[PDB]
């Protein structure tokens, strides 16, 4: 066995409800948060300095409508998606730094063929390499049952890297995100109930652009009170300005780690 084999939570699109979808996600957030480092009542991620590699991620096991599986390995500093599995080979993102490309060793060590793509994970190279922005993709169930299959045959050649970086950014959004924020679980919670496929609006855009910026305010603010006000975006593009940490809190469900645990304040 592997010294340490990392949680693995599973999710199907095959019989997927509101009720499923939210126990994967429940789930989820479960296994990135520390418990305690709760600052304003948000849950913290914990900090990647003293967070030993046997703790470091945690693996997503997608399977589907026609029985294919891809397993993906999230980071539960961010719950940033660094890579995954699909039958006998591992590929990763192109780490940003020398201690990330140190820890992703660690990861899918019993594959055969193991590649590190020449690109970074990050949105904005993955827009480029989609030819497609965000707001013009599709995102519910259908759209997950259509990126797992694709991401499933890179392995065996049904490649294409715009349709490869597409199938990312959708699998990004409806686990990541959905775990970051309890507003952005909620917009996809509607197009399972009603079997919808539609492209995230501008509050939903604003919201993943914005979450460590949030992470910072919440962490930094005195008392409740945003030290300057943030402006964030209303589903019609309008920009508002939120000023305190009670307004945030039924939207975000966790934040990264930046500062100090405050003085204690957890019992
Ligand atoms: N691989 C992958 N790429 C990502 N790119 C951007 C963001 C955002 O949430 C950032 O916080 C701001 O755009 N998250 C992710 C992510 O989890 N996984």
């Amino acid at each position: 066995i592997f010294p340490k084999q990392y949680p693995i939570i599973n999710f199907t699109t095959a019989g997927a409800t509101v009720q499923s979808y939210t126990n994967f996600i429940r789930a989820v957030r479960g296994r990135l948060t520390t418990g305690a480092d709760v600052r304003h009542e948000i849950p913290v991620l914990p900090n990647r300095v003293g967070l030993p590699i046997n703790q470091r991620f945690i693996l997503v096991e997608l399977s589907n409508h026609a029985e294919l599986s891809v397993t993906l390995a999230l980071d539960v500093t961010n719950a940033y998606v660094v890579g995954y599995r699909a039958g006998n080979s591992a590929y990763f993102f192109h780490p940003d730094n020398q201690e990330d490309a140190e820890a992703i060793t660690h990861l899918f060590t019993d594959v055969q063929n193991r590649y590190t793509f020449a690109f970074g994970g990050n949105y904005d190279r993955l827009e480029q390499l989609a030819g497609n922005l965000r707001e013009n993709i599709e995102l519910g169930n259908g759209p997950l049952e259509e990126a797992i299959s694709a991401l499933y045959y890179y392995s065996t050649g049904g490649t294409q890297l715009p349709t490869l970086a597409r199938s990312f950014i959708i699998c990004i959004q409806m686990i990541s995100e959905a775990a970051r924020f309890q507003y952005i679980e909620g917009e996809m919670r509607t197009r399972i109930r009603y079997n919808r496929r539609s492209a995230p609006d501008p509050s939903v855009i604003t919201l993943e652009n914005s979450w460590g910026r949030l992470s910072t305010a919440i962490q930094e603010s005195n008392q409740g009170a945003f030290a300057s006000p943030i402006q964030l975006q209303r589903r019609n593009g309008s920009k508002f300005s939120v000023y305190d940490v009670s307004i945030l809190i039924p939207i975000i469900a966790l934040m990264v780690y930046r500062c100090a645990p405050p003085p204690s304040s957890q019992f």
